[PDB]
């Protein structure tokens, strides 16, 4: 509706993406973020948008998924672009450079991006003094509404995945409001085998029990990240395991190594998780599935293909309680968030939804 954002998605992105290459692009991206260059959003959240999960209150639904903010470097730009949580990461253990460059793609045709980073981080003792340093601020952020969610990874050479988690629990846990196990990158070999239900079983209950052991002013909730290529057994399993442990929360879903038919970028064959629009649907399905094996009963947080509030609200409606978003800040830029927000605002006194919380799995319902 805005100039802004047609400014933004008609011109702007367009004309900058023609002269950066994608990973010079995100660092431009990211060292504008934090640097507070943008201008504050403008887009007042209104009281339909707050939703309570996780032990936490979230003033809007929209957050930033994992993977802009790999080193913890723009949280607070990322607050003031007008995202209602901020999740950083992946974070490994030890500080680690990722696959040769180039490692990221742009499908242009297709409003998608191709990924292959390889969990390029700069490990967990700076993050830790990074997040450490606005620890406080964080706290009252917060308390404000505006919750941190710290994603682990594991280490390339690592010969004890279970190890890598626990020591981001360890070290990150106290400063994240939750915490995301992520076994779901198709970028490291054997990572996504942690799916499997008897590793995912011996992974969360090591990582629990070092949560649980942190004092309780420290102590995240815990999701697991997903794939959104399992198959049903793997689905089945996940749930069982998430029941048994009692995981806090599921993220649905990471990048998928599928290649839906269709793809008309010339760079569709690139080896990496496929995120954007491509993604959208096989996400939401997914929500679908998980949120049903679960009975409701564990929060999921929907991220895949969102660039409008009807794609937000269709992920909510499918059991989501919160929503990221990430390839589409990329294609649009930050006037995109003000967008889905009211947008999903609109299409929830449109549908006769009290708000975001009346909404949740409202699909499962009719
Ligand atoms: C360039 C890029 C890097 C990413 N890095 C991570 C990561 O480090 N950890 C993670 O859990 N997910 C990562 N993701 C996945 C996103 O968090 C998200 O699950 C996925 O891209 C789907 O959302 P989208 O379609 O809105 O981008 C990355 C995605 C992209 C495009
Ligand atoms: C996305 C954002 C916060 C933009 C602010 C405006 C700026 C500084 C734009 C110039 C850089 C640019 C064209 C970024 C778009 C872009 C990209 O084109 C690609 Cl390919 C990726 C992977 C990312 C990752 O964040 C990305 O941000
Ligand atoms: O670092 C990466 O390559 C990465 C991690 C992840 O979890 N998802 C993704 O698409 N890329």
């Amino acid at each position: 509706a805005t100039g802004d954002e047609r400014f933004y998605a008609e011109h702007l992105m367009p004309t900058l993406q023609g002269l950066l290459d994608p990973e010079s692009a995100h660092r431009l991206a990211v060292r504008f973020t934090s640097l507070g260059l943008l201008p504050r959003a403008r887009f007042q959240d209104s009281d339909m948008l707050e939703v309570r999960v996780l032990g936490h209150k979230f003033r809007n639904p929209v957050g930033i998924a994992a993977g802009f903010d790999k080193h913890g470097e723009a949280v607070d730009g990322l607050y003031k672009m007008g995202f209602g949580f901020v999740e950083i990461g992946s974070v490994t253990p030890k500080p680690q450079e990722g696959n040769p460059r180039p490692r990221v793609f742009r499908l242009p045709e297709d409003q998608a991006v191709i990924n292959r980073y390889g969990f390029n981080s700069h490990g967990l003792s700076v993050v830790e003094h990074r997040l450490r340093a606005r620890q406080q601020k964080q706290a009252k952020l917060t308390e404000d509404g505006l919750p941190l969610g710290v994603n682990l990874g594991k280490n390339k050479t690592s010969v004890d995945a279970a190890e890598d988690y626990a020591e981001g629990v360890r070290v990150l846990g106290p400063l994240a409001d939750y915490l995301v196990v992520n076994v779901s990158s198709p970028n490291t070999a054997g990572l996504r085998s942690l799916q499997g239900k008897a590793e995912l079983r011996r992974l969360l209950t090591k990582v629990l029990q070092e949560r649980d052991g942190l004092r309780r002013v420290h102590r995240p909730a815990v999701l697991v990240k997903i794939a959104p290529d399992l198959t049903s057994q793997d689905k089945e399993d996940i749930a069982s395991v998430v029941k048994e442990l009692g995981i806090d929360g599921l993220i649905v879903t990471n990048t998928t190594v599928s290649r839906p038919a269709g793809l008309q970028g010339a760079l569709r064959s690139e080896t990496g998780g496929l995120s954007g629009k491509p993604l959208r649907d096989l996400s939401t399905q997914t929500i679908r599935e998980m949120y049903a094996l679960t009975q409701g009963r564990v929060p999921i947080i929907g991220v895949g293909g969102v660039s409008s509030g009807q794609d937000a609200l269709e992920k909510i409606r499918a059991g989501a309680s919160l929503v990221q978003l990430y390839t589409a800040l990329t294609f649009w830029g930050p006037p995109v968030v003000g967008k889905v927000k009211r947008e999903l605002e609109a299409l929830l006194k449109e549908q006769g939804f009290g708000g975001v919380t009346d909404a949740i799995g409202a699909d499962h319902r009719r």
